[PDB]
């Protein structure tokens, strides 16, 4: 039910954890490859964590497991990397209560247009669930240590969310550094024991065409990561939740920055913070997909029927495939303009400006 990528490349998918601790990097890789069998949500504990995030008990955990536990996503698991070329790199940051696998609609479509996409799994305790290993012995027998989402008291939110977004930007940088090191032949031992050799990635990254993309909490991570890591050349923030960011960051984003909003998530206090990032000497774009809801950017907008997805706030008015296509095409055109790609994604340059029936330029919210 998750749409196949619309590009000409076929898409592989694998997982990489290095090192094995909770300070290491944990990402899912989508990439052009040389079967469509990747498990969407691969462990029972992610369903338990999703149930705690949603506010239900042990029951709703196993129910979610029974419904989706073997649902796949259209990527060739451990398929070989399509050799011959250098690929641009997107680092992707998930929202609160999500984890590394819940944005394959976006990851797989970018990979089919020639990107390698590194979807990181954050260990800031903003994920529903993630895991690490206490030592190499535990990794050798696959004995996972799970860390679940921390819920916060209202008195804590401001401080903790900002520390979390700094830790998330740190993890996006650490993912980039690892991928850039593998590109130069640094040897890695995947703490997971998968049939994909990371040596395939040697001399396979275009080290000047790096972008960071994020949804919600991940949208704030785009801004913190851009502010801190000059190696990233542009950012796309999908329905960014701006709260975690401190006041000092908004005037300290040099790179091109694209805001892609849904209609029904946004509110003035959030829009004003996006507007604090604007400067006449900096490249900023903003569009809003009409009729869309927060969840149109994550994969659960494709996991249920129209009527119940509409009921659970997983679907909006706009068709879920029309929304992700608009957002993906606008992203591809923006990436081409600011990464310098020699592709034909500028056919969608009208979308960066909101020139579609299903798009608003900027936002319908007004601020001072
Ligand atoms: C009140 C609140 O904190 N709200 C919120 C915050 C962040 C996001 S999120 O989009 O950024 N992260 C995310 C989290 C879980 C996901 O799985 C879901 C989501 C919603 C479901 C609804 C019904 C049944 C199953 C569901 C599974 C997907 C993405 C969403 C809501």
């Amino acid at each position: 039910k998750i749409p196949r990528g619309n590009g000409p490349y076929s898409v592989g998918c694998t997982d990489l954890m290095f090192d094995h601790t909770n300070k290491g990097t944990f990402l899912r890789l989508y990439y052009p490859s040389q079967r469509l069998d990747t498990l969407w949500i691969p462990n029972k504990e992610y369903f338990w964590g999703l149930s705690k995030f949603l506010g239900t008990h042990w029951l709703m955990g196993n129910i979610l497991r029974l419904l989706f536990g073997s649902m796949t996503t259209p990527a060739n698991w451990n398929s070989p990397l399509r050799p011959g070329e250098k690929y641009p790199l997107v680092v992707f940051s998930h929202g609160l209560g999500a984890f590394r696998t819940l944005y394959s609609a976006i990851g797989i479509d970018l990979a089919s247009h020639g990107f390698i996409v590194a979807a990181v799994e954050h260990r800031d305790r903003s994920a529903s669930a993630t895991y690490y290993f206490k030592d190499q012995s535990a990794a050798e027998i696959g004995d996972k240590s799970w860390l679940y989402l921390r819920t916060l008291k209202q008195e804590e939110e401001t401080h903790i969310r900002n520390e979390q977004v700094r830790q998330r930007a740190k993890e996006c940088s650490q993912a980039l550094s690892l991928i850039l090191d593998i590109d130069h032949g640094k040897p890695v031992k995947n703490a997971l024991d998968l049939k994909f050799d990371m040596e395939q990635l040697k001399d396979s990254i275009d080290r000047e065409k790096i972008a960071v993309i994020g949804h919600s909490f991940g949208g704030a991570t785009v801004i913190q990561t851009l502010s801190e890591d000059q190696r990233f050349r542009c950012g796309i923030a999908l329905d960014a939740w701006m709260f975690p960011l401190g006041d000092e960051v908004y005037s300290r984003i040099p790179q091109p920055l694209f805001f892609i909003n849904s209609e029904y998530f946004q509110y003035p206090a959030n829009i004003i913070k996006m507007k604090k990032c604007y400067s006449p000497d900096k490249e900023r774009k903003m569009i809003t997909i009409r009729g869309s809801v927060h969840q149109n950017f994550a994969d659960f907008t494709f996991a249920t029927g129209k009527i119940i997805g509409h009921m659970l706030k997983l679907k909006g008015d706009i068709d879920s495939n029309v929304a992700i296509d608009l957002s993906n095409k606008a992203s591809l055109a923006f990436l081409q303009k600011h990464l310098g790609l020699h592709k034909d994604f500028d056919q969608w340059d009208c979308l960066i400006e909101g020139d579609d029936e299903n798009l608003i330029p900027g936002t319908n919210i007004n601020t001072t």
